[PDB]
């Protein structure tokens, strides 16, 4: 269990001292006690649900670019999750990027057909990617960094129950996280932060919002609104 | 047959007028007589050995960049076919990238672990990748545009009954031409270029060499040797 979290999100050595090392610095990263050992609060955060993405960089198969070359971009719901009404799941992915249109000079527009900038899509296990998903739980989805073709794309993993609500998985908060990844943001160690890698299960989503963190992250990437 | 033919080779509507269009525009590129019926021709190079990447383009997932923006480049041997020794692979592959090196300024530098530009590997149907292979006989193997991670890399279908000579499929012929899309080369409408789709059974191994369409294509890239 922790020698392949390790591995999928720290790139620890794919072929004891490196772990203990590795271990030390998931534990910095995630907010936990900088010790080295697997405490039991360690070997719990191992077991929350969270964002396929490693916290130690990006997808090594798919970098990508840095940041998109346009602040006019398409996106593209290919599919939808049975678990929602297809309105709810455009109001949800609309909403999420929503969030980031609000702090930089970005636009998104939907398509209904044809190659988009942002291709949304749901799947389960093995979806024709490198990283296929693992049932319910764990890795709720993962997206790819800005560039042509697939990069950009943000996938959802559809063994979890989405939701409209907090009562599962809220597709809004997984969509704005993931959205991030797609606009070139990675990974944060701030807990309140929306691009930190564990799934919050927040009680108000009326009083959800960037933080400072993200909304930093992104305009130093697109700049501010005009 | 026909039909997927088109869409996977053709970029033939994913979703008759349009289908007799592309049946020509596949009749004009691989050297038949452009009618627009299914011939007993047509349906014949239809069942021939090829390449996998497209006549009418690039792998629209993985699209990558135009050419290498360096001259240097690395190469990896990720796994082996059992159908052949160790050493036959290994200069299989440095005889192809030799013919390469030959009119371009470009050089090839062998990495034993560690990621390389050109990552060269064997697989059978389902690879991880969106483009799974077909078991014996029509695809061959598939190789993505230059780029970073994914891209410049090179499969090939281990369920072929690959060959030092031509007694069954030429390891060196096809990873020769496979290495051209590493580099940024498309296919080629001439028969006679090693760029064309088809695999070509070819009598005397010792005549072979590039034609001069395949020199141009790839000297309009990277330049002549210095
Ligand atoms: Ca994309
Ligand atoms: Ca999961
Ligand atoms: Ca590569
Ligand atoms: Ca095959
Ligand atoms: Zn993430
Ligand atoms: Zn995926
Ligand atoms: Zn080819
Ligand atoms: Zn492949």
């Amino acid at each position: 269990l922790v020698q392949k979290y390790l591995e999928n999100y720290y790139d620890l050595k794919k072929d004891s001292g490196p772990v203990v090392k590795k271990i030390r610095e998931m534990q910095k990263f995630l907010g936990l006690e900088v010790t080295g050992k697997l405490d039991s609060d360690t070997l719990e955060v191992m077991r929350k649900p969270r964002c396929g993405v490693p916290d130690v960089g990006h997808f090594r198969t798919f970098p990508g670019i840095p940041k998109w070359r346009k602040t006019h971009l398409t996106y593209r719901i290919v599919n939808y999750t049975p678990d929602l009404p297809k309105d709810a799941v455009d109001s949800a992915v609309e909403k999420a990027l929503k969030v980031w249109e609000e702090v930089t000079p970005l636009t998104f527009s939907r398509l209904y057909e044809g190659e988009a900038d942002i291709m949304i899509s749901f799947a389960v296990r093995e979806h024709g990617d490198f990283y296929p998903f693992d049932g319910p739980g764990n890795v709720l989805a993962h997206a790819y960094a800005p560039g042509p073709g697939i990069n950009g794309d943000a996938h959802f993993d559809d063994d979890e129950q989405w939701t409209k609500d907090t009562t599962g998985t809220n597709l809004f908060l997984v969509a704005a996280h993931e959205i991030g990844h797609s606009l070139g943001l990675f990974h944060s160690a701030n807990t309140e932060a929306l691009m930190y890698p564990l799934y919050h299960s927040l009680t108000d989503l009326t009083r959800f919002r960037l933080s400072q963190d993200d909304i930093n992250g992104i305009q130093s990437l697109y700049g501010p609104p005009p």
